[PDB]
């Protein structure tokens, strides 16, 4: 399992020394992370349009996955 919470050294919400969060924030960066914290569940991170449905964050995830 990797150990990177974000992907930026100048990010204060992430300790480049470990690549994880530096503060007590639940996340430092992610389409589902607001204010360095996990957004609530049902966060439309990906609104896939067409013959596919949309995508909502589980409220505990930081970034946003896809349908498959």
């Amino acid at each position: 399992g990797k150990e990177c919470d974000c992907s930026s050294p100048e990010n204060p919400c992430c300790d480049a020394a470990t690549c994880k969060l530096r503060p007590g924030a639940q996340c430092g960066e992610g389409l589902c992370c607001e204010q360095c914290k996990f957004s609530r569940a049902g966060k439309i991170c990906r609104i896939a349009r067409g013959d596919m449905p949309d995508d909502r964050c589980t409220g505990q995830s930081a970034d946003c996955p896809r349908y498959h």
